[PDB]
């Protein structure tokens, strides 16, 4: 039974975009508030304040180690999702030639990263398609037949953010584990949807590197994300944007080697009080339940909404089979277009987001959300037609 | 006269961290509270929400070009002084021998990323000394006997954090202009001290690069800062941390090319409500009068607290002359240490910091300080002595 009144933006709203930001609680709030009203009362720059500062990292580093059951020293704390995969993608030594694999359904910020590197090193990357295995194939095997010689990188979101396909991560691990090329193959995950939503547990599942954001699922403030890399793979990257975080320092101030473990990826000032806000709400849900608990929970809201679209007539959902994570897509069958529906509903106070590729619609299902505003979706959604 | 009232911070306790991190404003709480409230009630994702937030950072950047007098699209918005350094250092197309020229009063963070892109590129760098030219000779003359033939960039800080210096920027700029070499020599500026306290038009001053941070003198909250670059050296800058901040789209919603200006160099999700803090303190120092009468005030607490601690027979300040800024550097004759003694007197609610090289004690002087607070620093350190 969730304890919806810890998240006061529910009330007088009909919320459907966690995906893109979730509803803050207010124990987050507090924890922000309270933070200024430290440093306020003692610094904001001091002995003291460092020192709490330096406290509060720690406690977010171990907190968030804890919640994908690793070792706090594979943890670095970033500000999104993107910056974890700019500091992957930087780090490699990339030679002329190497090759880089995508899904077809990442992110375009991601991408754009791809492309900076493809004219820097002189790399290359190409797409696999997977969109279409969201209802039938196999996208590890798909992958399996885009492998190569070169192919020294793959980049895959864990649940994907426009149709809402959990993708085999396990599979694909093993598929580029043993294929024989010129490099041991390496996969960077991009975790926005699945981080939050998705039971993780790095130690009983392997991975390499896996970006995330605590925006999103885990309902923390815009401003605060962080990066998984497995200690076996810390060595292969090289620390790109630095600063005074990143580093130790000598008997005169000055560098002399390293930050310990993820430390070395972080660079200088930001914004502390964001980070009290994260470690809240992180807090807060594990009071809510185990992670498991949630997924179940969060999959019982998106069938019932996923039931609730395939009953009305000119609503289509893209998946053919109940959703695997909270992310439901459909299309609407009307002239209006799908921009225009998003618009109307939000001045309605109900908020979805549209999709560019493939052109849909997409509503965003936690495990607090009610059976009272899926319905009130499903009755807005009953007056479009064609 | 200033308002200390709008600095909440100043009472009960005596400050002169300003450089380290200044006093935020109530005005910049409550633009940062308001901002949260405006999200959660609105958002916080969605058409409303998005669309408030990109008039936020408009504003942002629009309220930072003016600050400087240069257009808006020489104007990045970053999370702190560092990261800047890092934007120009990683986007300069480096070639195997290159070389660096860097004062010998440069943070231990920017000299991190030089050696990161010395390994990186395989370029070369070295120091200059100008700590010694704070009270007699020519830090630009020293400049000039260092230039060499593949010089290709030049690291300063306009004011520097350790000795209170602020080097002749204009003469160091023409000398690098007219030199010969296999490459024009630029100039990447580091601000941080600078910025806010010193009165700065771009457009009257030719500068190339020029980082800088809005949590210590501007006095907005942690994680908010900026870097300016000039129009024509804009192309000789390879974006390389990007995301879907940083370019423009297609019809599939697929990258297209880099944003306008500046933009090119923003990753992603950033935290929004400090940004309305930020814009909040810049606006509040506007209505206290101009950047060159705040200087100017900031310049007579300077003055008399440097004449105070004249006085002090165990004090000794490190300018023979009147600061040229706020920052007020000096050592203390006692066999207790310069540690021990920023934490006494920490204990007793006074704020100063240590430094590392030289191995001094520095206050800040701010145009909010006053004669009261600097007599209470000079009650306090008349204790200490050999
Ligand atoms: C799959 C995916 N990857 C990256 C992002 C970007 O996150 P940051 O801003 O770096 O934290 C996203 C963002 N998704 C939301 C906004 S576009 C959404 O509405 O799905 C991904 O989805
Ligand atoms: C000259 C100089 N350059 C960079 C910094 C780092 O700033 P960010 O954390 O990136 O904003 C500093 C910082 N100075 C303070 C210590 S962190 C200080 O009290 O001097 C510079 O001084
Ligand atoms: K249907
Ligand atoms: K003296």
């Amino acid at each position: 039974t969730p304890d919806r009144h810890q998240f006061p933006g529910l009330a007088n709203k009909t919320y459907f975009n966690f995906g893109g930001q979730g509803i803050l609680p207010t124990v987050a709030l507090e924890a922000i508030t309270a933070m200024y009203g430290y440093l306020q009362e003692n610094g904001p720059f001091s002995i003291a304040a460092n020192q709490h500062i330096q406290q509060l990292i720690a406690q977010l580093r171990q907190a968030l180690a804890e919640t994908f059951n690793v070792d706090p020293n594979t943890i670095t704390i970033t500000d999104n999702v993107t910056t974890g995969c700019d500091i992957v993608l930087w780090g490699l030594d990339w030679h002329q030639g190497d090759e880089i694999l995508l899904t077809d359904c990442e992110h375009p910020g991601i991408i754009a990263i791809v492309q900076a590197i493809a004219a820097r090193f002189g790399i290359t990357y190409r797409f696999f398609p997977v969109a279409a295995t969201l209802n039938q194939g196999d996208a590890a095997a798909v992958l399996a037949n885009h492998l190569g010689p070169k192919t020294r990188l793959v980049i895959l979101s864990h649940l994907l953010w426009n149709t809402g396909q959990v993708l085999p991560l396990a599979e694909i691990m093993a598929v580029c584990r043993r294929h024989q090329g010129n490099y041991p193959v390496r996969v960077l995950v991009d975790g926005a949807q699945s981080a939050g939503s998705l039971p993780l547990d790095f130690s009983r599942l392997e991975v390499d590197y896996y970006a995330f954001t605590g925006h999103a699922w885990f309902a923390g403030p815009a401003g605060v994300g962080g990066l998984y890399i497995h200690g076996d793979c810390l060595g292969e990257i090289n620390p790109t944007y630095v600063g005074w975080r990143s580093i130790t320092y000598g008997a005169k101030g000055e560098p002399t080697g390293w930050a310990e473990g993820g430390k070395r990826f972080e660079v200088a000032t930001s914004a502390y009080p964001q980070y009290a806000g994260l470690l809240a709400a992180l807090q807060l849900h594990q009071r809510q339940g185990t992670a498991e608990e949630r997924y179940q929970a969060i999959c019982q809201r998106s069938e019932f909404l996923w039931r609730g679209l395939n009953q009305l007539p000119h609503v289509h959902c893209l998946a053919t089979s109940a959703p695997q994570a909270g992310l439901v897509s459909f299309t609407v069958d009307s002239p209006l277009g799908h921009r225009a529906i998003v618009q109307k509903l939000e001045e309605q106070r109900i908020y979805l987001r549209t999709i560019a590729d493939p052109d849909c619609i997409r509503a965003c299902c936690h495990y607090i959300t009610d059976e009272e505003e899926i319905n009130h979706l499903l009755a807005r959604l009953a007056d479009f037609g064609p």
